[PDB]
Protein backbone atom coordinates (compact mmCIF):
# COMPACT_ATOMS: atom_id res chain seq x y z
CA UNK A 1 0.00 0.00 0.00
CA UNK A 2 1.51 3.24 1.14
CA UNK A 3 4.54 1.34 2.37
CA UNK A 4 4.86 -0.30 -0.94
CA UNK A 5 4.78 3.04 -2.60
CA UNK A 6 7.49 4.44 -0.36
CA UNK A 7 9.73 1.46 -0.90
CA UNK A 8 9.28 1.94 -4.59
CA UNK A 9 10.40 5.56 -4.14
CA UNK A 10 13.41 4.35 -2.33
CA UNK A 11 14.14 2.94 -5.78
CA UNK A 12 15.67 6.53 -6.41
CA UNK A 13 18.62 7.99 -8.18
CA UNK A 14 17.53 6.13 -11.27
CA UNK A 15 17.60 8.67 -13.90
CA UNK A 16 19.90 11.07 -12.18
CA UNK A 17 22.99 9.14 -11.54
CA UNK A 18 25.32 11.61 -13.07
CA UNK A 19 24.05 14.65 -11.49
CA UNK A 20 24.56 13.11 -8.14
CA UNK A 21 27.97 11.37 -8.49
CA UNK A 22 29.32 14.75 -9.53
CA UNK A 23 28.19 16.37 -6.27
CA UNK A 24 29.44 13.36 -4.29
CA UNK A 25 32.87 13.53 -5.94
CA UNK A 26 33.08 17.30 -5.46
CA UNK A 27 32.29 16.99 -1.76
CA UNK A 28 34.77 14.12 -1.42
CA UNK A 29 37.57 16.23 -2.88
CA UNK A 30 36.61 19.32 -0.86
CA UNK A 31 36.61 17.33 2.39
CA UNK A 32 39.94 15.75 1.47
CA UNK A 33 41.46 19.21 1.02
CA UNK A 34 39.91 20.53 4.24
CA UNK A 35 41.22 17.60 6.29
CA UNK A 36 44.60 17.96 4.62
CA UNK A 37 44.82 21.54 5.89
CA UNK A 38 43.35 20.90 9.33
CA UNK A 39 45.26 17.74 10.25
CA UNK A 40 48.81 19.14 10.37
CA UNK A 41 48.41 22.93 10.51
CA UNK A 42 50.00 23.20 13.97
CA UNK A 43 53.00 21.06 13.01
CA UNK A 44 53.53 23.17 9.89
CA UNK A 45 53.26 26.45 11.79
CA UNK A 46 55.54 25.23 14.60
CA UNK A 47 58.44 23.96 12.54
CA UNK A 48 61.32 25.03 10.34
CA UNK A 49 59.78 27.62 7.95
CA UNK A 50 57.72 29.21 10.75
CA UNK A 51 58.91 29.76 14.32
CA UNK A 52 55.44 30.34 15.77
CA UNK A 53 54.82 29.39 19.38
CA UNK A 54 52.39 26.61 20.22
CA UNK A 55 49.84 29.05 21.61
CA UNK A 56 50.07 31.18 18.46
CA UNK A 57 49.54 28.16 16.20
CA UNK A 58 46.61 26.96 18.30
CA UNK A 59 45.01 30.41 18.16
CA UNK A 60 45.55 30.55 14.40
CA UNK A 61 43.86 27.17 13.92
CA UNK A 62 41.03 28.20 16.25
CA UNK A 63 40.44 31.38 14.25
CA UNK A 64 40.54 29.41 10.99
CA UNK A 65 37.93 26.97 12.28
CA UNK A 66 35.78 29.77 13.69
CA UNK A 67 35.79 31.57 10.35
CA UNK A 68 34.41 28.46 8.61
CA UNK A 69 31.41 28.58 10.98
CA UNK A 70 30.92 32.35 11.05
CA UNK A 71 30.95 32.70 7.26
CA UNK A 72 28.23 30.10 6.71
CA UNK A 73 25.15 32.35 7.25
CA UNK A 74 26.62 35.04 5.01
CA UNK A 75 27.74 32.50 2.42
CA UNK A 76 24.23 31.10 2.26
CA UNK A 77 22.65 34.53 1.91
CA UNK A 78 25.03 35.39 -0.94
CA UNK A 79 24.05 32.15 -2.69
CA UNK A 80 20.34 32.97 -2.47
CA UNK A 81 19.97 36.73 -2.90
CA UNK A 82 22.70 37.82 -5.33
CA UNK A 83 23.79 34.60 -7.06
CA UNK A 84 22.61 31.07 -7.75
CA UNK A 85 23.88 28.05 -5.87
CA UNK A 86 25.99 26.85 -8.81
CA UNK A 87 27.69 30.21 -9.40
CA UNK A 88 28.19 30.81 -5.67
CA UNK A 89 29.81 27.39 -5.22
CA UNK A 90 32.02 28.00 -8.27
CA UNK A 91 33.20 31.35 -6.88
CA UNK A 92 33.76 29.80 -3.45
CA UNK A 93 35.80 26.97 -4.98
CA UNK A 94 37.89 29.47 -6.94
CA UNK A 95 38.59 31.43 -3.75
CA UNK A 96 39.33 28.16 -1.92
CA UNK A 97 41.88 27.19 -4.58
CA UNK A 98 43.42 30.67 -4.40
CA UNK A 99 43.86 30.29 -0.65
CA UNK A 100 45.10 26.74 -1.25
CA UNK A 101 47.93 27.89 -3.52
CA UNK A 102 49.60 29.80 -0.66
CA UNK A 103 50.69 26.89 1.55
CA UNK A 104 52.70 24.86 -1.03
CA UNK A 105 54.61 28.01 -1.99
CA UNK A 106 55.52 28.72 1.64
CA UNK A 107 56.51 25.07 2.12
CA UNK A 108 58.77 25.19 -0.94
CA UNK A 109 62.16 26.66 0.06
CA UNK A 110 62.72 28.46 -3.25
CA UNK A 111 59.37 30.27 -3.41
CA UNK A 112 59.20 31.18 0.29
CA UNK A 113 61.50 34.17 -0.22
CA UNK A 114 59.20 35.60 -2.90
CA UNK A 115 56.22 35.66 -0.55
CA UNK A 116 57.72 36.39 2.87
CA UNK A 117 61.53 36.49 2.57
CA UNK A 118 61.71 40.11 3.71
CA UNK A 119 57.29 37.48 16.30
CA UNK A 120 55.40 35.83 13.45
CA UNK A 121 57.74 35.22 10.51
CA UNK A 122 55.19 35.33 7.66
CA UNK A 123 51.93 36.41 9.29
CA UNK A 124 50.40 38.36 6.34
CA UNK A 125 50.55 35.63 3.68
CA UNK A 126 49.52 32.86 6.08
CA UNK A 127 46.62 34.90 7.46
CA UNK A 128 45.42 35.81 3.96
CA UNK A 129 45.57 32.17 2.89
CA UNK A 130 43.71 31.00 5.98
CA UNK A 131 41.04 33.69 5.56
CA UNK A 132 40.49 32.75 1.92
CA UNK A 133 40.37 29.03 2.75
CA UNK A 134 37.92 29.63 5.59
CA UNK A 135 35.59 31.75 3.47
CA UNK A 136 35.69 29.16 0.68
CA UNK A 137 34.95 26.29 3.05
CA UNK A 138 32.12 28.20 4.74
CA UNK A 139 30.51 29.10 1.41
CA UNK A 140 30.88 25.56 0.02
CA UNK A 141 29.46 23.80 3.08
CA UNK A 142 26.36 25.99 3.32
CA UNK A 143 25.60 25.53 -0.39
CA UNK A 144 26.74 22.07 -1.50
CA UNK A 145 24.31 20.23 0.79
CA UNK A 146 21.07 21.80 -0.58
CA UNK A 147 22.41 21.85 -4.14
CA UNK A 148 23.06 18.11 -4.05
CA UNK A 149 19.60 17.28 -2.69
CA UNK A 150 18.02 19.50 -5.36
CA UNK A 151 18.53 16.84 -8.04
CA UNK A 152 16.75 14.12 -6.03
CA UNK A 153 14.06 16.35 -4.49
CA UNK A 154 11.49 15.52 -7.16
CA UNK A 155 11.17 11.89 -6.25
CA UNK A 156 9.52 12.69 -2.98
CA UNK A 157 11.08 12.95 0.49
CA UNK A 158 12.46 9.39 0.30
CA UNK A 159 15.15 10.11 -2.32
CA UNK A 160 16.60 13.10 -0.42
CA UNK A 161 17.00 10.74 2.55
CA UNK A 162 19.00 8.23 0.50
CA UNK A 163 21.10 11.01 -1.02
CA UNK A 164 22.06 12.37 2.41
CA UNK A 165 23.40 8.90 3.26
CA UNK A 166 25.87 8.65 0.35
CA UNK A 167 26.73 12.31 0.91
CA UNK A 168 27.88 11.59 4.47
CA UNK A 169 29.56 8.43 3.18
CA UNK A 170 31.50 10.45 0.61
CA UNK A 171 32.45 13.00 3.28
CA UNK A 172 33.84 10.22 5.48
CA UNK A 173 35.63 8.55 2.56
CA UNK A 174 37.31 11.87 1.79
CA UNK A 175 38.25 12.18 5.46
CA UNK A 176 39.82 8.70 5.37
CA UNK A 177 41.73 9.51 2.19
CA UNK A 178 43.03 12.82 3.56
CA UNK A 179 43.93 11.66 7.08
CA UNK A 180 45.43 8.38 5.89
CA UNK A 181 47.43 9.25 2.80
CA UNK A 182 47.91 13.01 2.78
CA UNK A 183 48.50 13.28 6.54
CA UNK A 184 51.11 10.52 6.22
CA UNK A 185 53.01 12.31 3.45
CA UNK A 186 52.82 15.68 5.21
CA UNK A 187 54.75 14.30 8.19
CA UNK A 188 56.96 11.57 6.69
CA UNK A 189 57.91 12.48 3.11
CA UNK A 190 57.78 16.28 2.81
CA UNK A 191 55.43 19.21 3.36
CA UNK A 192 55.70 20.38 -0.26
CA UNK A 193 54.36 17.09 -1.63
CA UNK A 194 51.93 16.79 1.28
CA UNK A 195 50.38 20.17 0.46
CA UNK A 196 50.49 19.84 -3.33
CA UNK A 197 48.02 16.93 -3.22
CA UNK A 198 45.10 18.82 -1.57
CA UNK A 199 45.61 21.69 -4.02
CA UNK A 200 45.26 19.19 -6.86
CA UNK A 201 42.14 17.87 -5.13
CA UNK A 202 40.64 21.38 -5.09
CA UNK A 203 41.59 21.81 -8.74
CA UNK A 204 39.88 18.55 -9.69
CA UNK A 205 36.80 19.46 -7.65
CA UNK A 206 36.50 22.67 -9.70
CA UNK A 207 36.67 20.77 -13.01
CA UNK A 208 33.87 18.40 -11.97
CA UNK A 209 31.28 21.18 -11.73
CA UNK A 210 32.34 22.70 -15.05
CA UNK A 211 31.93 19.27 -16.63
CA UNK A 212 28.59 18.72 -14.90
CA UNK A 213 26.95 22.07 -15.63
CA UNK A 214 24.85 20.37 -18.34
CA UNK A 215 23.16 17.88 -15.97
CA UNK A 216 22.54 19.92 -12.81
CA UNK A 217 5.54 35.12 3.19
CA UNK A 218 3.98 35.10 6.67
CA UNK A 219 4.05 31.31 6.33
CA UNK A 220 7.81 31.26 5.87
CA UNK A 221 8.24 33.77 8.70
CA UNK A 222 6.32 31.28 10.85
CA UNK A 223 8.59 28.49 9.60
CA UNK A 224 11.70 30.51 10.52
CA UNK A 225 10.51 31.40 14.02
CA UNK A 226 9.35 27.81 14.53
CA UNK A 227 12.60 26.12 13.45
CA UNK A 228 14.88 28.54 15.34
CA UNK A 229 14.14 26.90 18.74
CA UNK A 230 15.02 23.44 17.40
CA UNK A 231 18.42 24.72 16.25
CA UNK A 232 18.90 26.48 19.59
CA UNK A 233 18.18 23.28 21.54
CA UNK A 234 20.89 21.44 19.54
CA UNK A 235 23.80 23.53 20.89
CA UNK A 236 24.56 21.09 23.76
CA UNK A 237 24.61 18.22 21.25
CA UNK A 238 27.49 19.81 19.33
CA UNK A 239 29.04 20.87 22.65
CA UNK A 240 29.30 17.22 23.68
CA UNK A 241 30.10 15.91 20.18
CA UNK A 242 33.19 18.06 19.60
CA UNK A 243 34.48 17.43 23.13
CA UNK A 244 34.14 13.71 22.39
CA UNK A 245 36.08 14.26 19.16
CA UNK A 246 38.92 15.82 21.17
CA UNK A 247 39.08 13.79 24.38
CA UNK A 248 38.69 10.44 22.60
CA UNK A 249 41.92 11.13 20.72
CA UNK A 250 43.47 12.36 23.97
CA UNK A 251 42.65 8.99 25.55
CA UNK A 252 43.81 7.07 22.46
CA UNK A 253 47.23 8.72 22.69
CA UNK A 254 47.59 7.33 26.24
CA UNK A 255 46.69 3.74 25.36
CA UNK A 256 48.90 0.95 24.04
CA UNK A 257 49.08 1.45 20.26
CA UNK A 258 50.66 -1.38 18.23
CA UNK A 259 53.40 -0.67 15.70
CA UNK A 260 53.01 -1.32 11.98
CA UNK A 261 56.56 -1.75 10.63
CA UNK A 262 60.08 -2.57 11.82
CA UNK A 263 59.19 7.13 7.24
CA UNK A 264 58.53 6.61 10.96
CA UNK A 265 56.28 7.87 13.76
CA UNK A 266 52.76 7.37 12.36
CA UNK A 267 50.71 10.60 12.45
CA UNK A 268 48.42 11.31 15.37
CA UNK A 269 45.68 12.22 12.88
CA UNK A 270 45.37 8.51 12.09
CA UNK A 271 43.65 8.09 15.46
CA UNK A 272 40.77 10.32 14.37
CA UNK A 273 40.40 8.05 11.33
CA UNK A 274 39.09 5.39 13.73
CA UNK A 275 35.71 7.09 14.05
CA UNK A 276 35.27 7.59 10.31
CA UNK A 277 36.57 4.07 9.68
CA UNK A 278 33.45 2.80 11.41
CA UNK A 279 31.12 5.17 9.56
CA UNK A 280 31.94 3.80 6.11
CA UNK A 281 31.36 0.21 7.21
CA UNK A 282 28.04 1.28 8.73
CA UNK A 283 26.50 3.46 6.02
CA UNK A 284 25.86 0.83 3.28
CA UNK A 285 24.87 -1.85 5.78
CA UNK A 286 22.59 0.49 7.74
CA UNK A 287 21.01 1.73 4.51
CA UNK A 288 19.93 -1.76 3.50
CA UNK A 289 19.08 -2.94 7.01
CA UNK A 290 17.19 0.32 7.58
CA UNK A 291 15.61 1.09 4.26
CA UNK A 292 13.43 -2.06 4.05
CA UNK A 293 13.36 -2.96 7.72
CA UNK A 294 12.40 0.37 9.26
CA UNK A 295 10.05 1.41 6.44
CA UNK A 296 7.61 -1.49 6.07
CA UNK A 297 7.20 -1.48 9.87
CA UNK A 298 6.59 2.27 10.12
CA UNK A 299 9.32 2.70 12.74
CA UNK A 300 11.14 5.98 13.41
CA UNK A 301 10.02 7.90 10.28
CA UNK A 302 10.59 11.47 11.44
CA UNK A 303 13.93 13.27 11.38
CA UNK A 304 13.76 14.41 15.03
CA UNK A 305 13.23 11.05 16.74
CA UNK A 306 16.36 9.90 14.91
CA UNK A 307 18.25 12.83 16.45
CA UNK A 308 16.90 11.71 19.83
CA UNK A 309 18.20 8.17 19.21
CA UNK A 310 21.57 9.63 18.24
CA UNK A 311 21.66 11.58 21.50
CA UNK A 312 20.85 8.40 23.43
CA UNK A 313 23.76 6.59 21.81
CA UNK A 314 26.02 9.61 22.45
CA UNK A 315 25.22 9.34 26.16
CA UNK A 316 25.89 5.59 26.09
CA UNK A 317 29.25 6.23 24.41
CA UNK A 318 30.12 8.80 27.07
CA UNK A 319 29.36 6.28 29.81
CA UNK A 320 31.47 3.60 28.10
CA UNK A 321 34.32 6.11 27.75
CA UNK A 322 34.06 6.95 31.45
CA UNK A 323 34.22 3.27 32.39
CA UNK A 324 37.27 2.71 30.18
CA UNK A 325 38.97 5.81 31.58
CA UNK A 326 38.38 4.62 35.14
CA UNK A 327 39.92 1.27 34.21
CA UNK A 328 42.90 3.00 32.58
CA UNK A 329 43.46 5.26 35.60
CA UNK A 330 43.33 2.23 37.89
CA UNK A 331 45.81 0.36 35.69
CA UNK A 332 48.27 3.25 35.24
CA UNK A 333 49.18 3.29 38.95
CA UNK A 334 50.92 -0.09 38.54
CA UNK A 335 53.13 0.47 35.49
CA UNK A 336 53.44 2.79 32.50
CA UNK A 337 55.15 2.51 29.11
CA UNK A 338 56.43 5.15 26.70
CA UNK A 339 55.33 5.28 23.06
CA UNK A 340 56.23 7.87 20.42
CA UNK A 341 53.56 9.43 18.18
CA UNK A 342 54.91 12.01 15.74
CA UNK A 343 57.78 13.52 17.70
CA UNK A 344 56.43 13.32 21.27
CA UNK A 345 56.42 10.35 23.65
CA UNK A 346 53.22 9.63 25.57
CA UNK A 347 53.00 7.66 28.80
CA UNK A 348 50.39 4.95 28.29
CA UNK A 349 49.01 2.09 30.35
CA UNK A 350 49.42 -1.50 29.16
CA UNK A 351 45.80 -1.62 28.03
CA UNK A 352 45.15 -2.37 24.37
CA UNK A 353 43.89 0.37 22.06
CA UNK A 354 41.24 -1.92 20.57
CA UNK A 355 39.42 -1.86 23.92
CA UNK A 356 38.33 1.61 22.73
CA UNK A 357 36.28 -0.02 19.94
CA UNK A 358 33.01 -0.15 21.98
CA UNK A 359 33.16 3.63 22.33
CA UNK A 360 33.45 4.40 18.62
CA UNK A 361 30.57 2.11 17.70
CA UNK A 362 28.13 3.96 19.95
CA UNK A 363 29.03 7.40 18.61
CA UNK A 364 29.26 5.92 15.11
CA UNK A 365 25.67 4.73 15.34
CA UNK A 366 24.91 8.21 16.65
CA UNK A 367 26.45 9.74 13.54
CA UNK A 368 24.33 7.30 11.56
CA UNK A 369 21.20 8.80 13.15
CA UNK A 370 21.78 12.29 14.54
CA UNK A 371 24.24 13.57 11.93
CA UNK A 372 22.28 12.68 8.79
CA UNK A 373 18.84 13.38 10.28
CA UNK A 374 19.99 16.84 11.36
CA UNK A 375 20.79 17.68 7.74
CA UNK A 376 17.50 16.15 6.58
CA UNK A 377 15.55 18.27 9.07
CA UNK A 378 17.50 21.39 8.12
CA UNK A 379 16.72 20.76 4.44
CA UNK A 380 13.05 19.77 4.64
CA UNK A 381 11.96 22.11 7.45
CA UNK A 382 13.05 25.29 5.70
CA UNK A 383 11.42 27.78 3.31
CA UNK A 384 11.99 27.17 -0.38
CA UNK A 385 13.46 30.65 -0.90
CA UNK A 386 15.83 30.52 2.10
CA UNK A 387 17.30 27.10 1.35
CA UNK A 388 21.10 27.08 1.86
CA UNK A 389 20.58 29.95 4.32
CA UNK A 390 18.96 27.72 6.93
CA UNK A 391 21.92 25.38 6.43
CA UNK A 392 24.07 28.43 7.12
CA UNK A 393 22.39 28.84 10.49
CA UNK A 394 22.75 25.09 11.10
CA UNK A 395 26.51 25.17 10.53
CA UNK A 396 26.81 28.43 12.49
CA UNK A 397 25.08 26.95 15.54
CA UNK A 398 27.38 23.96 15.17
CA UNK A 399 30.30 26.39 15.56
CA UNK A 400 28.63 28.06 18.52
CA UNK A 401 28.32 24.64 20.14
CA UNK A 402 31.97 23.90 19.39
CA UNK A 403 33.08 27.17 21.00
CA UNK A 404 30.93 26.74 24.09
CA UNK A 405 32.38 23.23 24.36
CA UNK A 406 35.88 24.69 24.27
CA UNK A 407 34.80 27.08 27.01
CA UNK A 408 33.43 24.15 29.01
CA UNK A 409 36.77 22.37 28.70
CA UNK A 410 38.48 25.56 29.87
CA UNK A 411 36.09 25.65 32.84
CA UNK A 412 36.90 22.23 34.32
CA UNK A 413 40.61 23.06 34.05
CA UNK A 414 40.58 25.72 36.78
CA UNK A 415 42.34 25.22 40.10
CA UNK A 416 39.01 25.09 41.96
CA UNK A 417 37.88 21.94 40.12
CA UNK A 418 41.20 20.65 38.81
CA UNK A 419 39.77 17.96 36.54
CA UNK A 420 42.01 19.10 33.66
CA UNK A 421 44.74 20.91 35.59
CA UNK A 422 47.41 19.32 33.36
CA UNK A 423 50.42 16.53 27.32
CA UNK A 424 50.17 13.86 30.01
CA UNK A 425 46.64 13.15 31.26
CA UNK A 426 47.59 10.50 33.83
CA UNK A 427 47.01 13.16 36.49
CA UNK A 428 43.72 14.40 35.00
CA UNK A 429 40.34 12.86 35.85
CA UNK A 430 39.06 12.35 32.33
CA UNK A 431 36.44 9.93 33.69
CA UNK A 432 34.67 12.70 35.60
CA UNK A 433 34.70 14.80 32.42
CA UNK A 434 33.16 11.91 30.49
CA UNK A 435 30.46 11.46 33.14
CA UNK A 436 29.71 15.19 33.06
CA UNK A 437 29.39 14.98 29.28
CA UNK A 438 27.00 12.04 29.69
CA UNK A 439 24.86 14.02 32.15
CA UNK A 440 24.80 17.02 29.80
CA UNK A 441 23.77 14.73 26.94
CA UNK A 442 20.96 13.23 29.03
CA UNK A 443 19.60 16.66 29.93
CA UNK A 444 19.88 17.62 26.26
CA UNK A 445 17.98 14.45 25.32
CA UNK A 446 15.11 15.36 27.64
CA UNK A 447 15.00 19.00 26.51
CA UNK A 448 15.16 17.99 22.84
CA UNK A 449 12.36 15.46 23.32
CA UNK A 450 10.16 18.19 24.80
CA UNK A 451 11.10 20.65 22.04
CA UNK A 452 10.48 18.07 19.30
CA UNK A 453 7.06 17.19 20.72
CA UNK A 454 6.10 20.86 20.91
CA UNK A 455 7.37 21.52 17.37
CA UNK A 456 5.36 18.65 15.86
C1 LIG B 1 59.71 6.53 30.22
O1 LIG B 1 60.29 7.83 30.10
C2 LIG B 1 61.04 8.26 31.23
C3 LIG B 1 61.53 9.69 31.01
O2 LIG B 1 62.47 9.70 29.93
C4 LIG B 1 62.22 7.34 31.43
O3 LIG B 1 63.02 7.74 32.55
C5 LIG B 1 61.70 5.92 31.63
O4 LIG B 1 62.82 5.03 31.74
C6 LIG B 1 60.87 5.57 30.41
N1 LIG B 1 60.37 4.22 30.53
C7 LIG B 1 60.54 3.38 29.52
C8 LIG B 1 59.99 2.00 29.70
O5 LIG B 1 61.12 3.74 28.50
Amino acid sequence: RRAAAAAAAAGAFAGRRAACGAVLLTELLERAAFYGITSNLVLFLNGAPFCWEGAQASEALLLFMGLTYLGSPFGGWLADARLGRARAILLSLALYLLGMLAFPLLAAPATRAALCGSARCCSPATFAGLVLVGLGVATVKANITPFGADQVKDRGPEATRRFFNWFYWSINLGAILSLGGIAYIQQNVSFVTGYAIPTVCVGLAFVVFLCGQSVFKVEDVKALVKIVPVFLALIPYWTVYFQMQTTYVLQSLHLRIPEISNPHTLPAAWLTMFDAVLILLLIPLKDKLVDPILRRHGLLPSSLKRIAVGMFFVMCSAFAAGILESKRLNLVKEKTINQTIGNVVYHAADLSLWWQVPQYLLIGISEIFASIAGLEFAYSAAPKSMQSAIMGLFFFFSGVGSFVGSGLLALVSIKAIGWMSSGNINGCYLNYYFFLLAAIQGATLLLFLIISVKYD
